[PDB]
């Protein structure tokens, strides 16, 4: 009567690129 | 009697790519 | 009568990439 | 009448990359 | 001959709510 | 001869909800 | 001889709600 | 001739929420 | 000829909240 | 000929809340 | 009747890159 | 009547990495 179960899970809410806010450049 | 579950899930709301907010420039 | 449970979890919320807020530059 | 359980966690909200706040340059 | 800039950031990727990655119960 | 400039940014990829991966439950 | 010039951004990219992977449940 | 810059940044990449890994419960 | 610079940073990738790895219970 | 400039930055990386590893319970 | 539990959590909230707050640079 | 139980836990809330707070240079 052999019985097994398995969960898994990965890669939750995590950044792996970039998230930048503001870029402002050039003469004035 | 044998028996198995597997239950799995990956990538849930991360940000492989980029969020960026704002970008200006240029002479004034 | 042989049972087995397996339950993991990996990558909850971390930032393997860059999160930067503001980049200004040029003259005045 | 075996029976065993096992339960992992990995990588929970570490900053394997950068957080970078603010970067301002250039002549004025 | 007055002049002034002003440049501002804020929240820029924060967690203010939650990120949770496995949920299992129950009798077996 | 005045001259005033401001740029602004906000809220950039956070997250102020939840994200969660999953779910499971019940009798077996 | 006057001049201004407003740049603003907002909620660029984020998760004010939920993002959930997998719900599963019952009796087996 | 009056000049003035000002430049500011908040909250860049904070947890001000919970971060959660793994939850297992009940009979077995 | 008066001239004034400013620039402020606050809260860099602090934890205000909680992060928890795992969470296990129940009889067995 | 007047002059300033001022730099400030304030709670970069602490840790305000708790960062927890495991819980278990209950009877076995 | 033999019986094994194993519970397991590494890497909760650790800094492995850089959380750096201000950099500003340039002829004044 | 063999039973056994194994808890584990590393790496909660450590800097492997660097946090600075604030970089200025340049001529004025």
């Amino acid at each position: 009567h052999h019985q097994k179960l398995v969960f898994f899970a990965e890669d939750v809410g995590s950044n792996k690129g970039a998230i930048i806010g503001l870029m402002v450049g050039g003469v004035v």
